[PDB]
DNA sequence: GCCATTTTCGCGGCTATTTTTTTACTCCCAAAGTTCCGCTATCAGTTAGTAAAAT
């Protein structure tokens, strides 16, 4: 019972942190693009710089 | 649901001989793996010397 409770609490915490981190990343994708716009034509393509 | 019209896809001669191209750009630090010089030590090859043999 105790290990099951600990596992459920840990899984919930990791899921919540992962969701929040995903929200932040999806919000700032546009900042990533704005930064990567300035390093084109240096051997890498635009999408590689974005990733 | 067939009849026509618009959209891709692939093609357009053979041999020679003369000749390179070119934009775009942080830094620092600590930690880790690699190299370059120097020394050692062993083995194998080469060479000098001397005895053994033959004339």
């Amino acid at each position: 019972e105790r290990i099951k409770d600990i596992s459920h609490r840990m899984s919930i915490g990791e899921a919540k942190a992962r969701r929040a981190k995903k929200e932040m990343v999806e919000a700032n994708l546009r900042l990533v693009i704005s930064i990567a716009k300035k390093y084109t034509n240096r051997g890498l393509q635009f999408l590689d710089l974005i990733q």
